[PDB]
């Protein structure tokens, strides 16, 4: 995930950003309103 | 005072951010910080 340093696993990917996101930065994509409609797929 | 109206957490606003123009709870804030669009705003505490 390079949308923090959690250092952690990616375990999801927004097509829209194209990124990996950590599970805490899914929720943040989630709870953000310009992001909330992506579309983040489970890896 | 105020509620966040960026969540349904009908929290208290702890901070306001300029670009969005919008109140927010710390639980928005720290959303704020992980969402690369929104992480370089201005967010001031009150
Ligand atoms: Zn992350
Ligand atoms: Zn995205
Ligand atoms: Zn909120
Ligand atoms: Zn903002």
């Amino acid at each position: 995930c390079t949308s923090c340093e959690d250092n952690a696993p990616a375990t999801s990917y927004c097509v829209e950003c194209s990124e990996p996101l950590c599970e805490t930065c899914v929720e943040a994509h989630q709870r953000v309103k310009y992001t909330k409609d992506h579309t983040v797929r489970s890896t």
